[PDB]
DNA sequence: GAAGCTTTGCTTAATAATCCAC
DNA sequence: GTGGATTATTAAGCAAAGCTTC
């Protein structure tokens, strides 16, 4: 038989990345690597800061924020330019948003302002 | 539509880093 | 600076779902 593919990553993907990774060193983020894993770009920062913990580009059309024991106060401010927030027992925190040049924008602007 | 493979998203366990009173 | 614990980061684990071929 065959394996699934599994899934493409389309241009759109590569360039909104690319916008991420120009925001980042733009707004002075460093980055520990970028990785490929479940087929979605991984921007690991080194010094991980607010609880933030790495910014991603997934492939289900939102762009994510991977942090840890974030402020409800910080993540509010997140929640407040429209991105979603469900924090786990463990004190993850999960937020997301539809990919867009001016969504991603805005939301790495909150995040240096943080 | 179901079996048998996979990826996928996330939790839980395991390893490494940080406190704090002596 | 250490003993002995709690907390943060990395690796393994698990249920749910997708392809691919029945």
């Amino acid at each position: 038989r065959a394996t699934r593919k599994a899934r493409e990553i389309t241009s759109d993907m590569e360039e909104d990345k690319d916008l991420m990774l120009k925001l980042l060193d733009k707004n002075g983020f460093v980055l520990k690597k970028v990785e490929i894993y479940r087929s979605n770009y991984l921007a690991i920062l080194e010094k991980r800061t607010n609880g933030i913990r790495n910014f991603e580009i997934n492939n289900n059309g939102n762009m994510r924020i991977f942090g840890y024991k974030m402020m409800e106060h910080h993540i509010q401010k997140f929640t407040d330019i429209g991105m979603s927030c469900k924090i786990a027992k463990n004190g993850n925190v999960y937020l997301d948003i539809k990919r867009s040049a001016e969504n991603i924008e805005a939301v790495i602007t909150v995040a240096s302002e943080l």
